[PDB]
């Protein structure tokens, strides 16, 4: 898993992993409160 971190840390920097959260927050808690 050492020489895997190299490639694993520069595959979430590629932007994919921020959008893969936006996801799990609603999955997980309904939009409830918008303004």
């Amino acid at each position: 898993a050492f020489r895997q971190a190299l490639q694993l840390a520069a595959c979430g920097l590629a932007g994919l992993s921020a959008a893969v959260l936006f996801s799990a927050v609603a999955v997980g808690k309904p939009r409830a409160g918008g303004d």
